[PDB]
C-alpha cells in the first residue's frame, strides 16, 4: 500500500536521507551498506523513534557484503545512491572520481539486476558524472535518473540571502544551475525575495560574496567538521527530490539531468548529465526548462560544460576498459 | 519572541537533538562543544536545510574550549546536557561514572554562572546520577532538572510490541520506570494496545523476550554501529521532553526526577533522582505520580533503588573530595 | 500515482473531512454532492489554500444531480459517506432512520456501479446501521466497510479527561465501544493517563460526569451551535480512520464493524455492524479484538446490542419492501 | 507561557482561522462572538479534535453580548478581527462599509480597553479600510496593525498558475499588491515558477485570463456556495500572517499596512492603510518594501489608491461625527 524507497549507503548522508524520508512519511525505507551491521543499525535507530514521531513505516537495513541482499530492493519506486568515498590522504579528486565511478558501476549493475524499474536519485559527488556512470551501468532509461546538485546549492544560497536580508527562509528564492564550486552558475536576475529581485535589495559586492560562499559551501562545512562533510542540508535537499517522484509533486528544482534532442541546442551538451531546471514527477524528469542566457551566464555555462565533458569522457574511458 | 534552547555537546546525540528541535520548530537553538569547529559546523549544516524544511529559527554553534563562550546560553529556557564520554571496555563503568560526574560538575558550574534560570534536561548516562550531579553543581531548584530515561526505553518497548502485534506505533503504550538495563522496571499490566492489556494479546514468553530486548536496547544498537551508540531514537526521545517544557505541554513521561517529601514514602528514596512518571511543564517537574506497586514490581524497584543509592553516594564522595 | 479518496456529501462534515485529508496529504480528494455548485465550491476553496499549506493534490468537486457524475469516483481507495439529513426532536428519529437508510441504498448502488473496489467509511448517524445499509445496497465484502463511532467518542472522552487532570491530550487514553449516547459502553478500567488507570487519578463521581458528558457530547455541541451539529472533531476522527486504510497504518480504533463467526460468541450479535475495537488496514477491517467483559460491561453491552438489533431489523424490513 | 491569539468573530472565516492556528500549533486560541453559544461551540468542537491532531493548546470561546467577556483577550499576542455585518439585500457597498466601520469602532474600543498591547490582524472586508478603522478606534501604534489582502489573492493566483503549468504549488510565485478585484495590482514580471518568469512560459492572453480569474476569485466561490463566501483559503492565508507575528518569522507578504514617511513618496498615500509588501515580525510591520512601478503598474496603482482614499475618507467622516 505504500511506496518503497531504497537508500544505498548508510553513512551520515544516506542515514540522514532515511531519517528525513521517515519524518516526512514518504514511504517504506530499506537501507543498504557493505559495512557489517551499519545499515541494520541505522534503520533500527530510525525505526525506534517512530512511536514518538508518528511514522507507521517499514524501515529495514541490510548488509550487502553478500550482494544477494540487493534483492531486497525489489519494488522500490526510488533508489537513492549515496555510496562512495571521500578523499583519503594522498588522493586527488581526479583519483576519487575514478574510484567513485567504479562504485557506481557495481551499484548500477546491482540495480539493473534486482530493481530495474526504479527511478534513481544519485548523490555521490560529482553527481552529474556519477548519474552518467549509473546510466551507463544500469541501462535505465535516462529520464528516470537524476543527480543531486542545485537543490543543495540553492538551499545554501537561500540561507545566506535570508540571513543577510533578515527575512524568512521560505520567501527567498535563489536560482542556480550547473555543478558545484566554479561549475555553479547563478542567475542573479532570477533570484528574489517574494518576487522582489535581489538586485533591488543588495549591492553587487554583497551578492558576489554570497555567490562565492555558496560556490564553496560544501568546503566551508568540511573545514568545520574537519573529518567529514555536510549531511543535514544535503539530506533534506535529497529528500525533497525523492518525495517529488514518489508523490508526483512536479517540483521544479535544478538537478543533474540527461540532455538530448532539442535541449542540446540550449545547453550545448548532448547525451550527458548536467544540472538544469527540471520538473520532477512519477516518471522522473517530466520536463527540462530551456533557459535564456545573457553573456555572463553563457560564458559561465561554457566553463561548466567543459568540466562535465572532460569528466564524462573519463567515465567513458573507464567503462570502455572495464567490461 | 521565540524560546531558546541550548544543547551542550555537538556529537551525534546533541546534533540530532538540535536538528530534531529545528524540525519541530521548538525554538532557537544554540549548540556548544569543546571541539573547535564542531558545534559551529553542526549548527550551520542544520541551518542550511531551513529553506527546504521551513523552520525560521536562529541556529548557532560555539566552541567552549574557553568557558567564557558559555555566556551565549544566557536566557535559555532549556539546556540539554549531552556532554560526556563512553570509554568502552578500557576502563570500567565505575571509572566512566567518575569521569562523567566530573564533567557534570563543571557543566553545572557553567550553567549556574551563565544561565541559572534554565530548566535542564540531562542526557549523559546514567542520567539519574548525572542529573543528581548537575543538581549538586548548579544549585538549580531540583524540580527544574529532569533526566532522560523512560522516554527512550518506552519508545523502544513500543516499537518491539507494535512490530510483534502488527499494529500502529501510535496505539502501543509501554510502561517503564527506573533506569536502563537491569535497573529498568516495566509494568506489564499498564502496557497495552489502545487499552487492551498486552497480556491478553501476547504469550508471557514473548513479552519477556521483548522486555529483555528493551533492557539491552542500547547495547543492541552499539553492536550494530560498532564505533558509537544510538542517536536517532534518543534524539526524538529527548526532544519530546524539551518541547513539553518549552511549550508547556504537560506530557506524562517517566523521567529521572528528584524524589522528596511524601513521594519518598512511595519510591523508597530520599533526595535522589530516579525514573518515575512525571508531568512535564513550563516549570519542569509539575507533578510526580505515585504508583502502587505489585509484589514483582516492588522487588524489581528495590533493586533499582539500591543501584541509584550506591551510585549517588559515589557522586557525593566525588563532590566531597573536590571542594 | 497517488491514492484517491472520494467524499460523498459536501456539507460541514464532508468538507471538513476533505480539508483534513488535504492537510494530512492523504491523497487526491474528490467531493460529491447533489446540491448544485456545493461540492465544486468546497473543493476549489480547499484547493486554493494549497500554495500556503503545501499539499500537491488533485482536489475536485462534482454535482450528482446527474448521477452519472458518480463515475468520477473510479479508482478511489476509500469512499467516505457523509450524505444524510436532519435532526433529533421535532420529526421522529425512527422516521429519520428510514430516510437515511434510503439515502444509503442509493449511495450504495452508486458505489457498486462506479467504484466497487473501494473501502467505505460510513459517517451518517447512526453509522452502525448506515454501514449495514451500505453493505446491503452495495454488495461490498463486509470487512471493507466501517462506521464512525468510537473514534469520535474517544476523542471527546480524552479531551474531557485531559482538561480535568491538566495533562497532554496525547497521553490520555479513553476506551469506548458500542454506539453513541446510551448505547456507548466505556471501559473505565482500560482508560488511563500514560498507563496509569484513571480510577487512580480521579474520584469516581468525576469519572461518571465525564462519561455522561461523552455520551451526550454531540448534543452539547448542538446546544451551542443551535442550528447545526459538530464537524471539526468528527472531521479529524473520520480522517484518522481513512488514512489508516489508505496508508495501511494498522491503527486500533473502535469502529462499527461487521460481526460474524467466532466474534459473534463474544459480542452476541451476528451478521450486523456494531462498534468494536478493530485493526484498520489497506484491506479494511484486518482484525476484530474480542474483549472479556466483566459483569457490568456485559450488562451495558446487552442494552447496546438490543438497540442495534432493533434498528438493523428495521433496515432489513426497508430493503425487503423496496427490492 | 504559550503565545495567545484571540479571534473575534466565530463564523466560517474566524472559526477556520482558529482551527488552522490549532493544527499549526501557533498558540492558545480564544474565540469571541456576539451570538450566544457560537464562539463557545466552535472552540469546543476544535478542542475536541486535539487528541487526534496532537495540539496541546487552551482553546476557549466566549459570547460578547456581555462586553465584559472581552477581558478574556488579556495577554493576547495577536488579535484577529473577522467580525462584520452580512450584507443585507438593498444595502449598497458604501452602506455596508459604514456598518462594518461601526463594528470596527466597537471592536477597536474593546481592544483598547482589554488588550492594547496586541498586534492586530484585520480580516473584515475591505481589510485595508477596516484596519484603518481599527487604528482610529483602538489607538494602537499603526505598525502593529495589518490587513488581509495579498496573502489570499496570491494563493489563488498561485493555484491557477500551478494548474495551468502543471507544476507544484510550492514553486509558483505570484506577485500582487493593492486591494481585491479591480484594486488588485499584479506584477507579472515578478511572477515565476522557481525563478523562471511566467512571461517565458505563458502567452499574454493566458496570463490575462488568470489575472482576471484572480481579481474575481472571491466572487467565483460565492457563485458556487450561493449562500456564503470563501473561508478555507482565507483561513490559511490569514494564519500564515498571524504565525509570522507570533513566531517572528519575518515572512514577506503583501498586506494592508500603514503608509507614512518615506514610503508615501513611493505609494502616493499618506497616513492610510493599503496593500504593499511587508516583512511581518513580532513587532508587526518590520519593513515596507518600496517597489518600482512600470507605467501599467503605476496607472493601476493610482486607481487602487483612489479607491482607498475614497473609502478612508468615509471612515474619517464616520469617526468625526461619532467622537
Amino acid at each position: 500500500a505504500r511506496s518503497k524507497i531504497s537508500v544505498i549507503g548508510a553513512g551520515a548522508v544516506g542515514a540522514t536521507v532515511a531519517q528525513t524520508l521517515a519524518i516526512r512519511q514518504t514511504g517504506d525505507i530499506y537501507i543498504f551498506d557493505i559495512v557489517d551491521g551499519l545499515a541494520e543499525g541505522k534503520a533500527l535507530d530510525i525505526l525506534e523513534g517512530a512511536p514518538h514521531w508518528g511514522y507507521d513505516l517499514d524501515i529495514k537495513g541490510f548488509c550487502t557484503a553478500d550482494e544477494s541482499k540487493y534483492a531486497e530492493m525489489k519494488g522500490s519506486d526510488v533508489i537513492v545512491v549515496t555510496a562512495g568515498l571521500a578523499r583519503k590522504p594522498g588522493m586527488s579528486r581526479d583519483d576519487l572520481l575514478l574510484k567513485n565511478i567504479g562504485i557506481m558501476k557495481s551499484v548500477g549493475e546491482a540495480i539493473k539486476k534486482y530493481s530495474p524499474e526504479s527511478k534513481i536519485v544519485v548523490v555521490t559527488n560529482p553527481a552529474d558524472i556519477m548519474a552518467y556512470a549509473i546510466y551507463k551501468a544500469s541501462g535505465i532509461s535516462p529520464e528516470r535518473i537524476i543527480g543531486l546538485g542545485g537543490s543543495l546549492d540553492s538551499t545554501r544560497f537561500r540561507t545566506f540571502l535570508a540571513q543577510e536580508l533578515n527575512v524568512s527562509f521560505e520567501d527567498v528564492n535563489a536560482f542556480v544551475i550547473g555543478g558545484h564550486g566554479d561549475d555553479m552558475v547563478p542567475f542573479i536576475r532570477y533570484s528574489n525575495v517574494s518576487g522582489i529581485p535581489i538586485e533591488d535589495l543588495l549591492p553587487r559586492e554583497k551578492i558576489d560574496e554570497i555567490v562565492k560562499r555558496t560556490r564553496f559551501g560544501g568546503g566551508e562545512i568540511v573545514n568545520l567538521y574537519k573529518t567529514g562533510s555536510a549531511f543535514y542540508a544535503p539530506g533534506i535537499s535529497i529528500a525533497v527530490m525523492v518525495e517529488s517522484i514518489v508523490n508526483d509533486r512536479k517540483r521544479v528544482i535544478p538537478c543533474a539531468a540527461y540532455i538530448t534532442g532539442e535541449h542540446s541546442k540550449t545547453y550545448l551538451v548532448n547525451n550527458l548529465f548536467i544540472g538544469v531546471p527540471i520538473k520532477i514527477g512519477k516518471n522522473g524528469v517530466e520536463k527540462i526548462y530551456d533557459l535564456k542566457f545573457n553573456e555572463d551566464e553563457l560564458e559561465a555555462w561554457k566553463k561548466s560544460v567543459e568540466s562535465v565533458k572532460k569528466n564524462s569522457a573519463i567515465a567513458d574511458d573507464y567503462f570502455a576498459k572495464n567490461q
